[PDB]
């Protein structure tokens, strides 16, 4: 194989392959951390020339190492300075370390285009404008860092994880957005871990595979569909790489709905008052043997809602009677347990560590038995997450409360994360309520969903558990977006602004298939 694109050093990260990149196209990335998507993106932007596993140390020699493929023009463009990618990064956190002032004025700076008062409005900056760069939160930093590429003038643009921190509409919305840019005839590069987003932005998909911190690989390039396909059944069959044991098929929408399940409490409506804010949450029942998916944008009360379910905070009004023990996964977890991740969770439950079940469908799956000799405290954010929702499952409770377990996971933990909640709560026959914005994972674990409806900081309203298809109709009118279904892995699968698929589906209000 010479198709060695660059090694970081002896014994270190080697990549092999890029991806395509075509005007007036979207062309997604998808596969697990550490496999070679950030590099490949700093390759083709221009940031890092490419050492082709050798000592190459100009463009002159990826120019002469490319002839025969596309991207010779490209890199012969890129060298020549007629072509300057616009790229959205990764590590928004960063920003703040190298930016100082007013947004408006990092984005009156960034727009060549004259679209800021567009632009604002699709990510919602409006009251971002006036706050310093020091003051912003990692949400806000990622939408200001979408705004800044999106107001360039230019023909390359590659945009590196952009759903991360953003809620389940921000994310969708800057995908629309983003994919605009396809429509004015510019090319765009997408890395992204949520597969609903992914298959929405995307017209080619490039999966990368590999082992993590040794190698990556870039599959050749595939129509949408059949790339989201092939990633979900973890075989890639021109290539003929099976990189993952198993098929993972979303297969099983229905039979969630034919069984009468016993009801296991009840609460009545609650209000919960934070100065000018305030919760409404009208009266709602929860089924034993059931996990309720939640939804909703941010700043509007899933956490509270969460947070009273697990005794962690008191209703202003109201009183939820129950007698139920529940076990918790908070949505920002801070590691404070001298100790390894195996004496945690051997302290949890050790009968279910050494259980053939569990091993199989939490430990193994999650990467856990890997990390067991980590100290908690020097966990990463994605590691600390794993671990947190293996310590939650461990537990014994009659319910399960997940405030979004996606945060941090890559792609692939997210599908290991949706397997293990429903395969243990249908184990156990608990019940489950998860609070999540990536898609793929409310469809994949839900039997019901809860939709949150208000404004951001100002009120909000939790409407009672109802359907997958009602609930999903409600949240996706809000949003102008349509899913129909994938016979072929069932999973959901997003139709594009204007396809004939798209005006059926909105012209009946049918704004997502089940069947
Ligand atoms: N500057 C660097 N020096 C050495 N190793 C690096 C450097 N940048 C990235 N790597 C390593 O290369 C691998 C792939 O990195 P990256 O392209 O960022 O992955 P991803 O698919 O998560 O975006 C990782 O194992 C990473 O630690
Ligand atoms: N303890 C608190 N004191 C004051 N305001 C709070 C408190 N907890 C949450 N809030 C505010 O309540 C609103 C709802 O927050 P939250 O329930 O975390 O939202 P989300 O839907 O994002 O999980 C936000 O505007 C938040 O700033
Ligand atoms: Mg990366
Ligand atoms: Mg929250």
């Amino acid at each position: 194989e010479e198709d060695c694109v660059h090694r970081y050093g002896v014994n270190a990260f080697v990549l092999y392959r890029l991806p395509v990149v075509k005007e007036g196209m979207v062309v997604g990335i998808v596969g697990p951390n550490g496999t070679g998507k950030s590099t490949a993106v700093k390759i083709l932007a221009g940031q890092l020339i490419p050492n082709l596993c050798g000592d190459n140390d100009s463009w002159d020699g990826v120019i002469r190492a490319f002839r025969g493929n596309e991207l010779q023009n490209y890199f012969e463009k890129l060298k020549n300075g007629e072509i300057r990618p616009v790229v959205k990064p990764q590590y928004v956190d960063l920003i703040p370390k190298a930016v100082k002032g007013k947004v408006i004025e990092l984005l009156k700076k960034a727009d060549e285009t004259g679209k800021l008062e567009e632009v604002v409005k699709a990510l919602e900056l409006e009251n971002v404008l006036e706050r310093e760069i020091q003051h912003l939160s990692g949400g806000e930093l990622q939408r200001v860092a979408i705004a800044a590429a999106l107001l360039r003038n230019a023909t390359f643009y590659f945009f590196d994880e952009p759903s991360s921190y953003l809620d389940i509409r921000q994310r969708l919305n800057a995908a629309r957005a983003i994919r605009r840019l396809s429509e004015e005839g510019k090319s765009v590069l997408v890395v992204e871990h949520d597969l609903a987003v992914l298959d929405y932005l995307s017209d080619i998909i490039h999966v990368v595979y590999g082992e993590p911190g040794v190698y990556g690989i870039f599959s050749q390039p595939k129509g949408t569909r059949n790339g989201i396909n092939e990633f979900l059944r973890g075989y890639l069959k021109d290539e003929n790489v099976r990189f993952r044991p198993y098929e993972i098929k979303f297969t099983k929408t229905g039979e969630r709905v034919e069984i009468e399940r016993e009801t296991l409490v009840t609460y009545p409506r609650l209000v919960k008052d934070y100065g000018s804010f305030r919760l409404e949450v009208e009266p709602g029942e929860i089924k034993k043997g059931e996990v309720i998916g939640i939804v909703g944008p941010n700043g509007i009360g899933k956490t509270t809602f969460v947070k009273m379910l697990a005794g962690v905070e008191e209703p202003t009004e109201g009183k939820i009677e129950w007698d139920l023990t529940v076990a918790y996964k908070p949505q920002y977890i801070k590691a404070d347990y001298e100790g390894t991740v195996y004496e945690l969770l051997s302290k949890i439950d050790a009968s279910k560590l050494n259980s053939n079940f569990y091993k199989t469908e939490l430990l193994k799956p999650l990467g856990i038995i890997d990390l067991y000799d980590r100290e908690v405290n020097e966990l990463s954010g994605g590691e600390l997450q794993r671990v947190a929702i293996a310590a939650t499952l461990l537990r014994d409770a009659d319910i399960y409360l997940l405030d979004e377990p996606s945060a941090y996971l890559d792609v692939e933990q997210r599908l290991a994360v949706s397997r293990a909640i429903r395969h243990l709560m249908e184990k156990n026959e608990k019940t489950a309520l998860v609070v999540e914005h990536d898609v793929l994972m409310i469809d994949y674990v839900s039997d019901r969903l809860m939709v949150f409806e208000g404004e951001p900081g100002k009120y909000g309203r939790a409407l009672p558990p109802m359907g997958m298809r009602e609930g999903m109709n409600r949240f996706l009118a809000s949003i102008g977006i349509t899913f129909r279904r994938d016979p072929d892995t069932g999973r959901p699968r997003a139709n594009k602004e204007g396809s004939v698929k798209d005006r059926e589906q909105k012209e009946k209000g049918e704004y997502y298939y089940i069947a």
